[PDB]
């Protein structure tokens, strides 16, 4: 039950010359047949291939000071940003990795950064050693990401990154980690490496590698950053990762005693090729493509070609000629990153099912025996013949100038076992949310512009995939935005709206907060005929509604009563929609730090908090609302825009609620009200459709009777902190007896007071759990008084009791920082390749 | 499989140049703290010879040696030493799947614009890029397994050791070199840690002491040779200990890249026990990262308490220590250093001690009494298993951690030992070699110093180790000895350049060896009877006896002569001595013969079967007997009655044999006694190589007419024709013209000399022609050497062992495994490196 388990490549990232800043841009360069040879930049201080942004670093993203960033070797910084991008390609939000066996293996050597004396002004003392010692290149990644498997920096020159891959594959097979980042980085800071190869006469004047060409006259120095994410195939499939290829086998060895430390030996190259085949249990006939070391040196190219001839050339059998190429023909010699660059080239190929081409410049080298016809240069895009197995495979080679050699077999990934897919809460409406996050607003804007450009340049991409990917395969940062969209084109328009600062429907913006969420249960006038009907397909919701039907009939003979009103029906139905909407938020991941209610709302809130069972909570609102129909006739209520005290004629009307700084309820005698009302026809007052006045003495008649009816209820300790609008503070759920429920009907509702307290205590998000926003505007006004940044949210709305509205609410709750379990909401779609985090890099170059 | 440590080597501060010196420094409670050297540029711990390097040894230019990072030079010389500790002649590893794993980081060498006068242009980069530190060992030594350099700061060499083991388990290589080297060339590292305030002003690491106040910086080489236990046992290597389990993890998010985390340390310790299939109770010793940091040491102690301190259950407190207390923080070699320290202990069966200073840190919960500081030497309790174990930690400042369980080597499955070729006589040869004469004397003195300081080590172990477990270089010397005192005495002679009995000196050479077969008077009564115990010899005498019985009656008449018996018996002794040389490794490039000796030479070369050769010498001899009585031959010192004596053989520039009629010889002798010309008769009544034998011709040529001359598998150089003969030319005629034409031996030795042969071996019971050959070589101004085999009144195993040693000193290939068999590998000084200082 143990063997060389296949290792899977689940992500990849690279920064390479020729303006390549992602695997996909590398594909463009290779199919274009453009190269990157250009003159050395002046901004370094002393022809070749150079990275666009070698010295740019989003230092603030990773919490690194600008002084330390200036001291960090540009290789340390590329490795750190490219590691991040690789995990994003694997679809792993890097936070989930903190405390993980994840290992880091970085191939690298020294390139002459920070060799002068430190200009004291720059103030890099205390940072320069750590910014430039090899082990830190790998240790820093594990520090910044909280990774806890092995972290090593390895130097074998040109093969460094393939040796790092080889080591990570053993680490994974051995149990030393369960996920690994492996790759290499180089940035030619100083001119020492270029100078030594010039002196040797090893560099083409072009700056271009002409691999296997008659025009080969030396290699072109390059640089870059190339990283893959490795995982044992079993763990990959079990976690449903998107496998890009697999390392079927790999090998490492040494030239030994060649003719000069740098001299190449074809025999060594053959043996390393053959150990790889052995580890992978294949023969050369099973490999259609070879991505060679391929540096364009007159004497080395034939050495490499003779060993391919002696290995891949023989017994090709059924398999036609082997295709041969080298990515150095487009980007130059990327030194410590050369190997994995090659590996990312063949992986791009596997995606598209074709053999990646090479910039063939001129005629084949006359020094190579092509007479067998068994090796062909990959001149343009070609068919990738599977092997007799039906498996496509490639071979990648890196032969370092210190004599250590590597060869790796990359194979297409096996077919995944199909698994039963999880269900998506909320019926499908074609509308999908697409969420964005960055560490600043400029970065947030840039993310949105890039997603829009990608989706415009890549249409046909399934919006469900962009939705799932940006919610499940990306980390959520401080500054957020979300865009509802029914089809790709509507996404681009609204993503551009985020990008350019436009307010537009279907687009929301917000900052994520530490503080808790408070569920506001209003009651009052949240009802509308036909409410929340479109949510009865949702089992979480429908089930709550059904159990509510059971216990209502037993206590009031009533039920759904919305297949197609009056106070002792409306209140038992608004109770039911509110505890149901609450359970729906719960099952979508919004967990309440506290519950608060307005009058009857407090009964749904006590249920939602666990202080009263669903049964007792129904009985309390059924026999509280039957008891109010018994003091009908005389009595009514009115809303009065304008704050209390100013509204505070006596003995017939009194203040019965306070809802915000600019909103009060007054109640008392029916006629007496019309009096106040038509008085104000000359304040924006308005009367509530009521035949009685609660929170007044008109209710003392039903006291004792109510208290009795609800004497069998059993208040329990709450699971969620219940804030009493009566007491004005937190209250053990045992204290919610009939007395409390009478005193709730009689005493005045100090709701503005409670919202002020909860704002004082630092709660961040108020979610009105109701079929129509009733208190939301009043709460929003209270927060403006306290000059607060707390956010207020509705759930459903009249003409909006649909899933599309709850989806909108989920989108806004998440944008404010409420934890939406997007897995439970958008089930589990596939991972699509979308732009990475939009690093806001500044230049640092000592 | 378990990976075995089969060799080990280290250069460390405190004058430590070998694992034994480490044991010295550690058991005598001294430390190496001292001021920074002046000669480096710019308090700590420093290697004595950090900039010394034997560039000529590795064939490296002095300019390239100047450009090379001392870290690269030390790694090269220490890798050699570790290979010698393994008993592996490094040349036998050329073309081998041997892996090189080098832990290392940058340390400030070559940081300034180089003085053009230095001439480093073109070597600086190669001599300072990290990959070349391991790539160059693979290059110099021809190794072909993986070669990596790795940097995980203070854990580098244990991570290196961890990677090698996985490489060995994976079949990626079959032997690995692993370790770490650091040399504080410039002061950067020192300045940084000073600024941070982590460096004790003492320069001294005080691990787990209340007096801890920072660590002291240090440097070092520490390397071990690794091999799968199966393969080590097969090759019969000496296992110092086994890497039962190793683990590597990272601190992740500690309170700073440098901050230590105990959970991280606990987890890596427990992964290593899982790989090794043990629990903390089974480990008696922990060698720690130590350092002596006020805040670091308690994190390490807390993690050790939570693993090695829990659930010991009547196994006693684990012992605790850190070699940094004696040598400081070797940085990249800190780990293997600690490994070598616990290996030193495993040898002697005691827990190696630590220089504990002051009182135990009050920052540490000693209250369970389950962890005890390794005060002085202690008993190493084995575990219930019965296996002695130790744990070694190295925790990197980049946050990478390693813990390694070192265990005692398992008991070797015993195996029947190969037989020695020669009968044992308590006399052993100990052979010496190095690249220059100076180095040879140096190796001699260090072996004498070593033997003086460890008496009662067996001479047969010294013999076997020096002959089979070291490479043999250009300048050689051999010493014969029957006890250690005598070896010491003669080894001093070699060291002092003095001439003494028992001691031979010489230079190995490219040319081949010629087996020289005389006839003459090599015989003596009872010759070689002492070699009959040796099967290869006995079997050949016995097979001669048979063929001679069917051509005469005599046989093994070497117990309790005349011509038709002596020439047959000399023949059987020479061809048997030839077979003994060959079973001992000596390949003849060519054979040459003097008269009847050519028959021996033709049989040794395969041109005649043993029978046809016996037959030729038996008849040829009887032929002489027939035409005897009158006639005589005499030796005459001088270069080369007229028709009554002629020259019958020219043996050298000053030696001639004159033969003729018996009376005319008596006349030539009296004249010589008068005129003073040195001459003496040869006890014979015949005159061979004159017309005196013509009579018995046309008779032997008929008796030897059924001989079957075959083609020779060894070039036969005809003294007769003075050039190379196909063995099918060796017909009866030849064997007659051999008896009648005069022996032009001197001319043949000149000829072979001019073809570049290097070594002449007289395959005879007594060296008849050897002094003449030397005379011939002296005049050609030739550096070639002349060797004998047996000797009149010696002729036993001792004289043959002596001959083997002299042939080895001159370049002849002696098997040594065939002559000595297996014996014990013992630790003896390494190659005597002759380093000049290099430093930019």
């Amino acid at each position: 039950e143990l063997e060389s388990e296949p290792i899977a490549i689940v992500g990849m990232a690279c920064r390479l010359p020729g303006e390549v800043d992602s695997p996909e841009r590398l594909w463009e360069l290779i199919t274009s047949g453009r190269d990157s040879a250009a003159e050395v930049p002046d901004d370094r201080g002393w022809h070749g291939n150079f990275m666009a942004g070698a010295g740019d670093f989003d230092a603030a993203f990773f919490g690194i000071s600008p002084r330390e960033a200036l001291a960090m070797d540009p290789q340390q910084r590329q490795a750190l940003e490219t590691t991040w991008e690789a995990l994003e390609s694997a679809g792993i939000p890097p936070e989930t990795l903190r405390g993980s066996d994840t290992g880091v293996f970085v191939g690298m050597s020294h390139q002459g950064y920070a060799t002068g004396r430190p200009r004291p002004e720059d103030g890099v003392d205390g940072y320069l050693l750590t910014g430039n010692t090899a082990s830190v290149a790998s240790g820093r990644i594990a520090y910044v990401l909280g990774l806890e498997g092995p972290a090593l920096t390895v130097d074998t020159a040109c093969s460094s990154s393939l040796v790092a891959l080889h080591t990570a594959c053993g680490s994974l097979r051995d149990g030393d980690c369960g996920l690994a980042v492996a790759g290499g980085v180089s940035v030619m800071a100083g001119p020492e490496v270029f100078t030594e190869f010039s002196r040797q006469g090893a560099l083409s004047p072009d700056g271009r590698c002409k691999p296997f060409s008659d025009e080969a006259d030396g290699f072109g120095l390059g640089e870059g950053s190339a990283f893959v994410v490795l995982q044992r195939l079993s763990d990959a499939r079990r976690e449903g990762r998107r496998v890009l290829g697999v390392v079927a086998g790999s090998a490492v060895n040494q030239d030994g005693a060649s003719n000069g430390l740098s001299a190449p030996s074809g025999v060594a190259q053959q043996r390393v090729i053959r150990r790889a085949w052995a580890r992978a249990g294949i023969t050369g006939a099973d490999v259609a493509v070879v991505e060679a070391h391929g540096t364009g040196t007159r004497l080395g190219d034939p050495v490499e070609a003779s060993a391919l001839l002696a290995t891949y050339g023989k017994s090709r059998g059924s398999s036609g000629p082997v295709l041969l190429g080298s990515v150095k023909s487009n980007i130059g010699h990327a030194q410590a990153a050369a190997g994995v660059a090659g590996v990312i080239k063949v992986l791009l190929g596997l995606e598209r099912g074709v053999v990646p081409p090479m910039l063939c410049r001129g005629e084949r080298s006359g020094l190579i025996d092509w007479s067998s016809g068994e090796i062909e240069l990959a001149d343009g895009v070609r068919e990738w013949s599977p092997a007799a197995d039906g498996v496509r495979r490639a071979g990648v080679s890196a032969f370092g100038v210190s004599g250590t050699n590597a060869h790796v077999i990359i194979a297409e990934p096996p077919e995944p076992e199909p698994v039963p897919q999880p269900r998506r809460m909320l019926p499908a409406t074609g509308v999908v949310p697409v969420v964005l996050s960055a560490r600043t607003g400029a970065a947030l804007r840039a993310q949105a512009g890039r997603l829009a450009d990608h989706l415009a340049a890549h249409p046909g991409i399934a919006p469900a995939d962009v939705s799932w990917t940006m919610a499940r395969a990306r980390q959520h940062f401080e500054e957020r935005a979300a865009v509802l969209a029914a089809d790709t084109a509507e996404a681009v328009h609204r993503l551009r709206a985020v990008a350019d600062g436009a307010v537009v429907p279907g687009v929301v913006t917000g900052s994520a907060s530490d503080g808790g969420s408070v569920f506001v249960f209003p009651g009052q006038g949240a009802q509308w005929e036909g409410m929340a009907r479109e949510l009865l397909p949702v089992p979480v919701f429908a089930e709550s509604i059904a159990e509510c039907d059971a216990v209502l009939s037993e206590v009031a003979g009533f039920s759904v009563s919305e297949v197609l009103e009056r106070v002792d029906v409306v209140q038992p139905v608004l109770f039911a929609v509110m505890v149901s909407l609450a359970r729906l938020w719960r099952a979508c991941g919004a967990v309440p730090s506290a519950v608060i209610g307005h009058s009857q709302g407090e009964i749904a809130a006590a249920v939602v908090a666990g202080a009263l069972s669903l049964e007792d909570g129904m009985r309390v609102v059924a026999r509280r609302s039957r008891a109010v129909r018994a003091v009908a006739g005389r009595g009514s209520m009115l809303s009065v825009r304008g704050g209390r005290s100013d509204v505070e004629w006596t003995g017939r009307l009194e203040v019965a609620a306070v809802n915000g700084p600019d909103a009060v309820v007054v109640a008392g005698d029916a006629q007496a009200a019309r009096e106040f009302l038509e008085y104000c026809e000359g304040i924006r007052a308005r009367a509530i459709p009521v035949d009685y006045a609660s929170h007044t003495a008109h209710v003392e008649p039903v006291r004792d009777e109510l208290v009795q009816a609800l004497a069998g209820i059993t208040p329990r300790r709450a699971e969620v902190p219940f804030f009493s609008t009566l007491t004005g503070d937190f209250l053990d759920g045992t204290e919610l007896d009939a007395g409390y429920w009478y005193r709730n009907l009689r005493h005045p509702v100090e709701f503005h007071s409670a919202v002020q307290a909860l704002t004082d205590q630092g709660y961040a998000t108020f979610i009105e759990v109701s079929p129509h926003p009733v208190l939301a505007s009043s709460v929003q006004e209270t927060l403006d008084d306290a000059e607060s940044d707390a956010a207020v949210l509705g759930t459903l709305e009249r003409d909006a009791g649909d899933a599309d509205r709850f989806l909108t609410a989920l989108a806004d709750a998440h944008t404010r920082g409420v934890a939406v379990d997007w897995e439970a909401v958008l089930g589990r779609a596939g991972l699509v390749d979308l732009p990475g985090y939009p690093f806001q890099g500044k230049r640092f170059w000592l």
